[PDB]
C-alpha cells in the first residue's frame, strides 16, 4: 500500500524535475522507466551531448569571445603548489587533498598553475592579461548533496588594467544571465556568488599577500565556478550526483533502467 | 664560438617547427625570443583557443554528427577496475598505475568506463550502440619522446549491428583524413594506426573474452587515439611535451620567456 523509504529513492532516482500517490511501486517505477528510455532515446537521436561537455563548450565561448586566454594545466600537480598556496595544516583544504605518489596530488582547484600563467604571460602579452580554465579538481568531502569528491570547475581572471570589483561584478553577471542562472553577490576583498544556500563561486578582487608567492604584482580580478552546480541550479536536480561525471546517470536521467 | 649542448637545447625550446649557423647564442635567442612573443600575441589577439581543447572540440563534432553518443565518466575509478580489464603483474600497464588512496586509481584507458555505458545504454537505445570519450589518462612511464604520463584520449566504439573491421577502418580513415593526418593501418582482431614509427592508436574488432566480465554479449569495434600524439604528427612538434597539458608550452610555444 504505503511506498517504502527505498521504494521512494528508487522513483526519485527515475523521477525527472520535469514531471507531474497511490498506483503501486511495480506501477509507477515501470511508468517512469519507459519515460526515461524514452528521454534517453531523444538525446541519442537528437542532441547527443553531454551536459557537463556542452556546458564546458558553452563557458569556453563565453570567455574566449570576451578576450579571454583558454588555458589547459595539469590536472596532477606537485604537492609543493599546495604548500605554497598558503594551504597549512590550519586550514579545511588541508585534509581534502587526494595525495598520489609522494610528490603529487589532483589539483584540488586551478589557482596554482593560473598563477603560474599570470607571470609568464606579463612577459609576453599586452596588458591585461585574460585568462580562464575549465577542468578536474578534487576533494575529499563529507557532504554529497552540494558536493563531489571529483568536480568541474571555471577559473577566469584579469591582471592589469580595469581590474576593479564592479567589473568583476560585472563580468560575473554578464556570465550567469547569459546561462539562465539566478543568483546574488554578497561579501583582499572577497565575494560569494549566492544561489539560495547554495555557494555557486567564490570571486577575489586582489591583490592579496599570496600573490607575492608567485611572482605577481599588479592587481588582478577573479571567480571560480563549479559546473556541477551550474548545472544542479539550472536543470532543476534536487541532488549534485545527477550531474557529475559518472556512470549512474546521463544528462541527468538514470542509466540504471 | 660554437653553441653548447645546453644553449642548443634552450634554442631549440624557442624553435618552432615554420622557422628556417654561425650567430652567436644571445643574438639567435633574442631573435627567437621577439618571435614567439609574436606568436602568442598573435594568439590572443586572434584565436585565443587552447590547441588541446579545440582538438577536443573538433574530435567531439566529428562523432557527435557520426551518431555517437559523448560521454563524460569519472577520470578516479575503482582498482577493481583494472583487476577487472584483465590487468595483471602480467603485463606491462600493471607498474603504470597511479594509485590514489586503497581503493583508487588514476585511470590508465577508458575502457572500464566505456564498458558500462555500453552495457547500461544496451538496455535503452536501439541498436547499435555508439559512444566516445575524450579525456585525461595516466600511466607511469620511462620515455619521454612519445609518452606523457598525463595524457588525453579518445576512445570510440560502436556495438551490434555493423562492427565489422571494414566499417572500422572506414571510421579511422575518415577521422584523420578529415584531421590532416597521414596514417598507414597494420595489424580477437587488433590493428594499429601507425604514422611513422608512431603508435597513433590502438583498435579491436570485438567480441573478446573479456567482455563476458562487462556484460557484453554483441560484436563490437572501437579505437582509442592520444590527442597529443595526434597533435605532435600535425603541428610537427619534435617532442610530444609542447602539445601536453603544462606551464612551459602554450599551443607549442614556449612560455618560458
Ligand atoms: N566539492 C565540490 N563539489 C562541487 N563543487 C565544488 C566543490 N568544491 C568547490 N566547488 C565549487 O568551486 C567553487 C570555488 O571553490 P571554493 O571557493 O574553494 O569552494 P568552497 O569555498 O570550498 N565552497 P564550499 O565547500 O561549498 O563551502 C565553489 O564555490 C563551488 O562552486
Ligand atoms: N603515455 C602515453 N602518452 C601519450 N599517449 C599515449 C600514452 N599511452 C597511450 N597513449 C595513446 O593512447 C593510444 C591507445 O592506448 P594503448 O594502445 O594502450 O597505447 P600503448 O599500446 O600503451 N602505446 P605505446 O605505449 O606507445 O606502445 C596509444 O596508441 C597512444 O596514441
Ligand atoms: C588567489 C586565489 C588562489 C585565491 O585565486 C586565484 O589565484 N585565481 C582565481 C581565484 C578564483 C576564486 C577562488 N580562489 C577559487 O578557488 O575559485
Ligand atoms: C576491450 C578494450 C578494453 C580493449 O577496448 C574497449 O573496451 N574499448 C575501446 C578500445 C579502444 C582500443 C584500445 N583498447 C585502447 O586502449 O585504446
Ligand atoms: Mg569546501
Ligand atoms: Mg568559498
Ligand atoms: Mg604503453
Ligand atoms: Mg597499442
Amino acid at each position: 500500500p504505503a511506498l517504502t523509504k527505498s521504494q521512494t529513492d528508487r522513483l526519485e532516482v527515475l523521477l525527472n524535475p520535469k514531471d507531474e500517490s497511490g498506483k503501486p511501486f511495480r506501477e509507477l517505477e515501470s511508468e517512469l522507466l519507459s519515460r526515461r528510455k524514452k528521454d534517453l532515446q531523444q538525446i541519442y537521436a537528437e542532441e547527443r551531448e553531454n551536459y557537463l561537455g556542452k556546458l564546458e563548450r558553452e563557458i569556453t565561448r563565453f570567455f574566449v569571445d570576451r578576450g579571454f586566454l583558454e588555458i589547459k594545466s595539469p590536472i596532477l600537480i606537485p604537492l609543493e603548489y599546495i604548500e605554497r598556496m598558503g594551504i597549512d595544516n590550519d586550514t579545511e583544504l588541508s585534509k581534502q587533498i587526494f595525495r598520489v605518489d609522494k610528490n603529487f596530488c589532483l589539483r584540488p582547484m586551478l589557482a596554482p598553475n593560473l598563477y603560474n600563467y599570470l607571470r609568464k604571460l606579463d612577459r609576453a602579452l599586452p596588458d591585461p592579461i585574460k585568462i580562464f580554465e575549465i577542468g578536474p579538481c578534487y576533494r575529499k568531502e563529507s557532504d554529497g548533496k552540494e558536493h563531489l569528491e571529483e568536480f568541474t570547475m571555471l577559473n577566469f581572471c584579469q591582471m592589469g588594467s580595469g581590474c576593479t570589483r564592479e567589473n568583476l561584478e560585472s563580468i560575473i553577471t554578464d556570465f550567469l544571465n547569459h546561462l539562465g542562472i539566478d543568483f546574488k553577490i554578497v561579501g583582499g576583498d572577497t565575494l560569494d556568488v549566492m544561489h539560495g544556500d547554495l555557494e555557486l563561486s567564490s570571486a577575489v578582487v586582489g591583490p592579496i599577500p599570496l600573490d607575492r608567492e608567485w611572482g605577481i604584482d599588479k592587481p588582478w580580478i577573479g571567480a571560480g565556478f563549479g559546473l556541477e552546480r551550474l548545472l544542479k541550479v539550472k536543470h532543476d536536480f534536487k541532488n549534485i550526483k545527477r550531474a557529475a561525471r559518472s556512470g549512474s546517470y546521463y544528462n541527468g536521467i538514470s542509466t540504471n533502467l
